[PDB]
């Protein structure tokens, strides 16, 4: 019962990448003067080493999964779309009716602080808000937790270039919008874990989940997009509106492709020219086989590669999307 | 956005009960010799005060809710159906594919240990197992984490409401998690739908809600099973619910009272025509439901059979049996 | 157990309408010398009086509801969007894998024939194709299709009466039943499987409303018994994409709305969106555009037919007379 | 787009059976003097030959599938469980809120009359009631519901040879069974959009038929038949989102007579994949072994012991006098 949700990064500041391709870590030396260097969390008023970051077991964020979150990443010392992330995070907490114990500006400053104190130039930055464990010592009960740890990869840097295989899950379906809405990024992964176990048993890396009506939704930690005859399709319902997805669609429109956020069928996936995954934890990933059949030509698709390359170049190009971190 | 899931017991060792009725706390002075008294947790090899019980934020039990659990209670210093609870707990972790980092016997001893150290004679005892946060410090052994805690007994509905009854709605804005998403058969921490249903109950002016499944059948509520009585038979859902151990006990009691029992599909129409409706959970026992969607259930007061089952339930806490295990304090 | 799916038009060539408003029947006298006048069907190669139109009980269109269809109407002697209707009909039969035993031009000609022979200037024209009852009489060498095409033209039918087209109706969101899922029997294919739509009508009746809107499995608003559901909010018209028929009245309403400068969005619609809407209206060939002025016992917007509903409805009925590619006069 | 729902019987009074096995047609000669012989229907008060049996196209039983039904069969001149069928029929029409325009006793007499006039000793006897096409010809007091009956030659979902040798099935992945809160499979009905889709999927995947899952992923039934499985001395069959079949009821009665336990309740695909035996049950053919599922053998991959015992006993009950059989008076 070994389970692989993330392929790389879990305790590795620098992961191996394809030489000469578009994904390259920063070349630097981490000053370890601070015990916060390498991973820093903010928990109940204090910045703490990641190895020491702990939460009350009585927080309903645990016992009821009464919690929502987002993950923004830092690459080459630049935050990517931090404000978009904190905006989505706040909208989700409102929908979940979890009161926010901090302002948008305070959350962004806490996130910048964890990164700065960690010294990490490539980072995974989780912020979550829970319903809390009751009255705080010392009036909102909601708890905000933040951490910046080394960048995490659902699929490894090598597979970002070379591609992955997938199945459409048959043993499990995605959480319905009227049960716990995937539109709200959340920690309830019972169906996503089941789907990953199914993919493993079927000899594939990961799975795409269908919803109650049989339409394609997302996978465990990533959105699913397809390209067919000049148009990029991706699900509207029963998925997170990913910000990597948002970026990929912006890039595709800049390339002159049309984009449709709307219902996607398995039959559409099986006739697609290309399929790729999208998530903050790794970026744009070609899906080159589906249910044991090649997607398109069976190699990373032409548009997927362009979109992926443009995505990584956007981590360095000055724009409204990139914010340098003050170390 | 204030949310009431539990009505009593949170940081409250002894709660108010109805004098002369079947629910009575122990009469004693809590021995506070040890800092564990009043609330004891077991976390990563150590017994610690409940107030200091913390888990790694990186446990997948948090970030993926990759966790299952059970809750057994202690009443009058007796564990109730401890072995049934650990057996169900183990079966659910197997189904969830979470490797168990201890034996049944070790789990039972950790639970007994937390209660004994807490000194509580009326206690809520949670054990859960998580996928974990990766390789355990110092240690390819298992990564799963077992956490235990014993805290003062918790009440979904207060002791006074266990006697006087509560009101409910059938939820219309949310459905119960399907068996083929995350099965309610496995007791779990994914309460997104159960919290939404509680908010809907509050908006509609009722205490709590019963959720329907995708096909429109009655399942359970936020932290409790739903049973109904009609013309000499007790009905309760089979699918898309936890097979509750309070439910199991109530059905055993009902049969000994001469009632028939059917675990099977339950419709809203069945509920609306019921003679009686009650809730069942370890966190409070057997609760009359006296109004549904603003209409009285039967005569609108706690029903004859509900009261008999409730009384027998609490009497079982004091009756030596294979269900009762005294805790050594 | 009495059930009202249609309010007017059954065995009534002329129904009462609101004087001065946009819905008016033709003024004429029907020549009844032909037994086909007043209602004509085409069944298995013969034009017959509608009252005598019967089909084999062994047709799988009955025993398995293995059938799809469309309804086009005639108003003031003009077919409205006949070609759009036959194209959707053909596309649905293909999806349902029912071989079509006639060409598009032949179907259009049979529908024109039924109307012409009925003499009706205001008509409801149903064409359906069934899987059939097996090998046709006289055979046609196993090679041949078993599918059956049935057509009829009868007096125009009203899901909601002409008066209610002006004054509006009330509705409920159904709670006892849900719409057929796309992965069971897709509402995208116009079909005769109305088990859920009948249940929803009964529920509306029990709750004291004229009709019901059904939700899908995920809780989104779909359509009602025989009509699409549209809403208006802050300059945008919304209507469901999934688990509904892509109605041609809906199509026309959205075209009119964009001509009026409104935005249009075919996509997921929630009950919360409906409860906040400025306006709600129904759309179907059997009646046109109907204001919905109360939902679940609460007024919709200001509680009277909305400004945009009325403008769209008025333009819709005007399009029955305005020369265009949407209307084709019937040769009587 | 050729679709196979039934394998035999559609226009054949006598179909091929396996010599020596439990299924044998009567040996007789049908007098065809009467136009009713070989197939008789009752429509709006008239007994008519099957080939002339037609209904108004305006019946809502067509345009809205506002109709429920049952099928009882006749074998060796005996009706099998006729009264059980009419009681279930009546109960479904009540749930569907279709007023019944005839008594139970009248319904049974019409079915016996169609069979008698048909002359068929092995027959498929459908009775359905529809919402109707409006006021009947000839007061608005009166019911508009239409009762239609026909007796035609016995029909086979799976051929009599396959009844002995077994069939292969798939679990459908492209379609699900109609939910109880859409149109309840508990009411026998004509809405087969999902069942037809499931059949096309089976054909595409190279199996004879499919089993449909419900929304929650549990095993329901197939196109015109219930699904039962045997595991370690217990027969399992779905409770929800299926017709409570009368063949199923008989098979469970027999299983308990044989000492087996029976559970009507939720069935998962994992239960099917672990079963000793799987079989189908329907009035149109009886008890059929399912010997392969999703391309994998069921148990030993040949008709199972209990399946053959139940099927053999089923066919023998067509001849043994009992409360279940009622001879037709021809
Ligand atoms: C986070 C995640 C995604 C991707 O969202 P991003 O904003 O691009 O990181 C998609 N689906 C699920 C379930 C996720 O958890
Ligand atoms: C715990 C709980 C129950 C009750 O189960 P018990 O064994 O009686 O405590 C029922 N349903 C849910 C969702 C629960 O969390
Ligand atoms: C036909 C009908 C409609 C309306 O479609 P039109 O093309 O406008 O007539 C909508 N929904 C259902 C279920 C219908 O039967
Ligand atoms: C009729 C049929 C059955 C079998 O029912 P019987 O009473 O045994 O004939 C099972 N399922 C479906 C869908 C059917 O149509």
């Amino acid at each position: 019962n070994q389970l692989t949700i993330l392929e790389a990064g879990l305790d590795e500041i620098i992961c191996e990448t394809v030489p000469g391709e578009a994904i390259q870590y920063s070349r630097y030396s981490l000053d370890r003067t601070s015990p916060l260097a390498g991973g820093c969390a903010w928990i109940e008023g204090a910045f703490v080493p990641a190895a020491a970051a702990r939460i009350s077991i009585f927080d309903a964020g645990f016992g009821h999964s009464d919690v929502t979150y987002t993950v923004a990443h830092v690459w080459h010392g630049n935050f990517f779309r931090l404000e978009d992330h904190v905006e989505r995070f706040l909208a989700g907490a409102e929908k979940m009716r979890i009161p926010m114990p901090a302002t948008k500006a305070e959350i962004m400053d806490l996130m910048r602080g964890c990164v700065s104190k960690s010294g990490l130039r490539e980072a995974y930055v989780n912020v979550c808000v829970t319903r809390g464990y009751g009255r705080k010592p010392g009036a909102l009960e909601s708890q905000l937790y933040v951490y910046a740890i080394p960048y995490l990869w659902v699929f490894s840097p090598i597979r970002q270039i070379e591609g992955i295989d997938a199945v459409i899950a048959q043993s499990v379906r995605r959480s319905p919008a009227n049960v716990m809405d995937p539109w709200i990024k959340n920690y309830q992964w019972g169906d996503l874990v089941r789907a990953t176990f199914e993919a493993q048993e079927r000899g594939a890396r990961t799975a795409f989940l269908l919803d109650s009506d049989g339409f394609v939704t997302e996978g465990p930690g990533f959105n699913v997009l397809m390209v067919k005859d000049g148009t990029v399709f991706t699900a509207a319902r029963n998925v997170l509106p990913g910000i990597t997805r948002r970026t990929a669609l912006e890039i595709a429109r800049d390339f002159g492709l049309q984009t449709v956020i709307g219902d996607v069928t398995p039959e559409m996936l099986r006739g697609a020219d290309e399929i790729f995954a999208a998530t903050t934890a790794g970026g744009v990933t070609p899906v080159v086989a589906l249910d044991g059949a090649p997607v398109g030509a069976g190699v990373p698709g032409d548009w997927t590669r362009k979109i992926r390359t443009r995505y990584w170049q956007m981590m360095d190009e000055p724009s409204d999307l990139i914010e340098p971190v003050s170390y």
